């Protein structure tokens, strides 16, 4: 079929690729749309395979520019310094979607993240189902990978999506977990793993010498 | 007459000049045209002398930019990042047409040539009018002169264009005569001279103890 | 018995081990004494094992100083800023020679050689027996170890010694064979291989279209 390869995923504070692949090429459109994220979305342009047909968007025509590579399929897609990206045919429709292109407008350098968990064995008051979890804290860029004991303990799992700081443009993310007061010999690691700075981070949490 | 002065070879891994002399200014448009080596004629734009009338082509209005400079009579197009290139008057003719100005699109660095010649004395095997030649190799940037014996044999010589190589755009020549076996006691010195390299090669090639 | 492990070749425009082994050290004085290259011995000085007791030559108590470590048998002596070093014991005679140490006042840089040999195949004009030879030119540091055919020519081998410029103290050899006349289909190569600049020089000379 119609099938798109994209690339690809991008830090800036620049040419996004559409490889179109399993038909006959100039027979259809190549139609770029963005989306924010948690927005709707955002039409870009079309241009044509046979000429760089430009009728870019009012607002996106400074920022995105369009370009032909009619001879190899793909086609390109170049910005000037935050959203997805999308490239779609048929421009009357629009059935051929890519793969999704994430770019962000960033300055902020690749860290690991800095996690300050509370993994108390549900012996925090009296409370039988008692809730742990870590806090993953100042990493970039996205995402964070989190298991917990190697991905053992599975029910009760509830990651939170990365809430972008306004600080360093560190994104903050978060997994609990709710066990049972009668584990309480029982340590529960989240192992996460924030692959692009490549940094492996376990923990957990211990008392304060209690009654 | 209408004559134009262009400036200038250039190379580029970009303005071009188009001097108007000996006529009016204001009178004709400066049309810019290209072509491609061993193609034919791309059209590229015209410009008024009133003002910058753009109405490039199609293709052509990315990666060239036309700009005036109506009070000294020159015109400049500009380019980002293969070919030769002019600039002709009177719009819906072309009769005025310039020098002609060469930009490569290159990434290669100025280096004079590697000539590994055979000039032996038409005694190979057995043939009278046999022939020797030098080989031109791994030169940067065009031209290379090449001179049998300064320049004193001039009949047989049969200089080869030069064939740009895919390994470092290092184009290649060669250069050769057709002597005669009963010029056993005559050495050919082609004389290479890589001038923008400022390379002077002189050679010859002897027998490998025959009979 | 009293053997001596000496350390070692230097290059200095500076210690020199003396590793006492074999035997009972405190017995025997560590006694230095040079040779400049085609001279005669230079004594420096005495120390004992006891003691750093110097009793330098005359000439050599402001470059050489001989130090002491008498714990691990080794004995040093050290230079600042040409010749062959030695260190003896038994100091009322001298029986228990060191190995040779080499130490070059050089400014030079470390350079392989430039061969520019004559191998005719011994028919220069007449002769039978003629000879042929390289011309090992302009290395450093020293030597450079020639072998003809890969060692296979090894009579009328003439190795001669390294004769040093006033140039660029870049030392000069040249190794010289003589073949038969009636060996012109054979090639002899000099195989000219300096170690210290990792430069391996294979050569042959041919005619130059003669009768």
């Amino acid at each position: 079929e119609v099938q798109l390869v994209q690339s690809g995923a991008e830090v800036k504070k620049v040419k996004v690729s559409c490889k179109a692949s399993g038909y006959t090429f100039t027979d259809y459109y190549m139609n770029w749309v963005r989306q924010a994220p948690g927005q709707g979305l955002e039409w870009i342009g079309v241009i044509s395979p046979y000429n760089g047909g430009t009728t870019y968007n009012q607002k996106f025509k400074g920022k995105a520019t369009l370009t032909v590579d009619k001879s190899t399929s793909t086609a390109y897609m170049e910005l000037s310094s935050t959203a997805v990206y999308y490239c779609v045919y048929d421009l009357y429709y629009f059935d051929y979607w890519g793969q999704g292109t994430l770019v962000t407008v960033s300055s902020a350098s690749t860290k690991g993240p800095s996690v300050f968990p509370l993994a108390p064995c549900s012996r925090s008051t009296s409370e039988s189902t008692a809730a742990l979890g870590c806090l993953v804290k100042d990493y970039f860029p996205e995402p964070v990978t989190v298991s917990w004991n190697s991905g053992a303990l599975t029910s009760g799992v509830h990651t939170f999506p990365a809430v972008l700081q306004s600080s360093g443009l560190y994104s903050l993310s978060s997994v609990v977990t709710v066990p049972s007061s009668s584990l309480g010999t029982k340590t529960y690691t989240c192992n996460v793993d924030h692959k692009p700075s490549n940094t492996k981070v376990d923990k957990r949490v211990e008392s304060k010498y209690g009654p």
